[PDB]
């Protein structure tokens, strides 16, 4: 096979304090995560507001999760994507440099490159560094789909791309990608549909719901690794109101709405033009919340 | 809620014509051959079966050959008897009940698209005009609508004859809200390709396109599934998605009745307009796939 | 001489019912005042006047009130008259032109979703089986299909009497496409908002749902850019925007029924399920933005 | 009331040579533009290939493009937008400072606000220039919509705001708009339906085919500026086959591909992620471009 990164992991939030990022906060979200199963965090992805963090925070973050893992088995899928592929490049040999085991690198967003324009983009970012690259598949935001066929073909054709993240509401297509090449490592980007993904094989999951519930979510994904499919199914089905309620506005508003009303961060702010839920939606979130026992510091 | 329920593997039948007329003899023998192949239900005038283009006296000549070809046999018949016009979807239940079918299959009224509501009182008056088991059918790209969750879970519970849903909507997330919400239901699959998913969140069965060619295949994987025997189950399903979606080149069921009449299983290439025949393009890509296959005979 | 269409200002007229049946009394008196507010012709038994409701016999009856009130008048018929099994297209084009109608108005086949070619051959066997014009009904929100372009362009080329199209696609793009490939062709709008921008790119007629509450309203506004009158045409099409939309926040005619009770225009809110009355909610919306609007009487 | 930019106007393709921005291909474009009744140049819009330009080369765009409009009565309404406020409100001053008329700003595109959101990122960047402010949906690419109401707000409380450039094959949404708030400026950024807009009370257009065919498209826009509605939809219609086929793939490829065929330009170079048509397509939009009088410099 190749050298992988799979198993529970999360898509941290990027706390702000008065428009700072609170970095001692992230730390500490950080190791939280560790203590609760969870196998790997992917810093500045979309979830971690990558869009409105300036270079040198994207740096940073990545680090504070690279020093953070530090003397433990959990791994950092550090975010690297662009809808440029030099400066996709660029963060990736940064992430490499930084000390992260992989990246995470979402499909050209805004741009809408074609299947040929996507592979090109991808085998120049897996040609820039010898570490592992998962692809991250999220039509919805990216205005751009990787095709199966575009995604085994790089999995192919380049030596450390070895999966792909999926957040596309499209189980068939996840039949499709482990029918024609099972070794693959498929992960779920969904929440909702994380039991049905590994059900099908699929070995993991990159998480939002995990950074409020990472007890739960590390459980259900190593009972589905265990072949305890019973169990997975049970947390899954437990999980469905957060899981959807987490989504009532775009990610990450309810997701960090959720962190502060646990007590989990201290202020519950956002870059521009992301901003605070509606007091419909924040209703509905801490309502749901009480659903579910959430892990303290 | 107990309920008496239809599930298993269930092949959605093909309805033979020769030169226009519904081959009743082919018919017959067809239905045969699934049961001889361990399939669990048959499902006579639904989408599969040209369902829109038989007159009323042909429809229920399918339902009574199903039921008395599975006279003998642990197999069912869930006959479809939906329309979008109520008066006429309790019509049909009740021939369907009267020429002894085990349950009904009832699509969603297409074309007018009713609200909610109106799907909730469409269906309490089917459910209330017989007292055999209905299966719900959503199938929103063919009939313009959508049976919501809580519509479907509301129905379940408010009538004791719904026992569940026949979804062909390629949409996992509906799934799991149906079954984490309300796991007393009986969910199908109506999608080939998605059979092994929807079965391992709970599913407890399929209505089936492709069983209608490889039904020893089909039956398989649905036992595999129900036995919690998964790895067996996803190879089926994995090793199917090809024919799965091939299937579906053309609209369902110009591809089925051209790969039944490639194999030799039907007499006649021959639909009702406004179905026709598929692109010679199509016609070959079919035959091609089906080498990869097993197929039973008679 | 001139090629015979049927366009202009036209009314998808609503079936109203009393204690479960037709209230033909009411009917006529529907068609009445359109007839006085300048409509050029009526719809009976389209999406609008709950055709997949209807008996058979019902569809009769409606044809035939429509076809006697306006006789002596230069306004024309054009009935509903499509269905998703050809042999019963095919019945019910003829069954319409026995009855009187000027022409007929055939809807994509809903559910089963035949193929480009299937949808030719369709309707190539319903344009030889009358001798009256034949509009084309696109509107795949409510069937599950589209009738490409390329197919309306050959099925009015290959057929005398198919001279055009209602569009209820919500796709200016392929107006433009339509037009500008086939310019002889009537593309007529299905769908009320956006009645004028179709209109202004030489779209020759409306089948209009608006026009049951606001007649005089949508006929001057067709006859204004049937004239070159843009600017005027424009200027009713906006002020109808908010009215235009609110029918329509329940499946159409849902909410153009509540609003023609509400007018005091017919004596019953009745539909046949699994159509039913709007939410209190809807109902409540309706009535406000009608405030709004000058609505004649009888 | 509202300084506005409005007319014929084009979304100006990026001419690489030797992975360069070519400075006297694009002054030269520009001229030719201008010379064909052109009303306005978008400089580093989406059809510029903005997404993979640096901040320099956004800066040489634009200066190029306003020292070669200077003394003519052709505007640079300049593209100056991003998913992030900050940088967003950064790019317009920046736009400013080097002379351009107005900005082109598009909707935050991967991270999909809210319309709440919508209306602060917008709000922020009306107050922080004193120039002209023109919006722009493209749903297909930004996986968000500015909604009808959100749009009529920013017009009638930020001075600048004058109107949105709508690329969301939507005339139900045109209608809406105009029927609610007659006083902005619509434009059509989609150039198939340019006449439908136009003759509901559009004012302009921001064309990607005017790239090849500028007198065409400001023929079309003048006819039906000054209420000539036949001769308007006349070139409408026999332009459709080219705005078709000008989006056979992702634009800019068709457009630049196009381009280079027609000999307007000298080499034919995209930055990744995207690269040049396929094989098949570059046949396509030859045949389509053999219908049409292409001018030359």
């Amino acid at each position: 096979d190749k050298n992988i990164i799979i198993g529970a992991m999360t898509a941290l939030i990027t706390p702000f304090k008065n428009g700072k990022v609170d970095e001692q906060s992230y730390a500490r979200l950080i190791k939280r995560q560790i203590e609760n199963g969870i196998d790997a965090v992917v810093p500045v992805g979309t979830t971690g507001e990558s869009a409105t963090l300036t270079h040198e925070e994207h740096r940073t973050c990545i680090e504070i999760a690279v020093e953070t893992c530090k003397g433990t088995k959990v791994k950092v899928l550090a975010g690297a994507g662009s809808n440029a592929t030099h400066e996709a490049v660029g963060l990736a040999k940064f992430a490499k440099e930084h000390g992260a085991d992989g990246i995470l690198s979402v499909a050209p967003y805004y741009n809408k490159p074609t299947q040929q324009g996507l592979y090109e983009h991808y085998k120049a970012i897996a040609q820039s560094v010898d570490i592992p690259v998962l692809l991250y598949n999220v039509p919805g935001r990216t205005g751009c789909e990787i095709s199966t066929d575009t995604i085994i073909k790089l999995f192919r054709d380049c030596e450390n791309i070895y999966g792909v993240k999926e957040a596309s509401g499209n189980i068939d297509k996840c039949v499709d990608l482990l029918a024609h090449e099972p070794r693959m490592m498929l992960i779920s980007g969904e929440d909702a549909i994380n039991y049905p993904i590994l059900s099908n094989g699929g070995k993991g999951v990159i998480s939002v719901t995990s950074n409020l519930l990472p007890d739960m979510i590390s459980a259900l994904t190593h009972f589905a690794l265990d072949e305890n499919y019973k169990e997975a199914k049970k947390i899954n089905d437990e999980l469905y109101n957060i899981n959807k309620i987490l989504f009532c506005e775009s990610n990450p508003i309810p997701i960090k709405t959720a962190m502060y009303l646990a007590g989990l961060i201290e202020s519950l702010e956002f870059r521009l033009p992301l901003c605070s839920p509606s007091k419909e939606n924040f209703a509905k979130i801490e309502e749901v919340m009480k659903k579910y026992k959430i892990k303290g510091f």
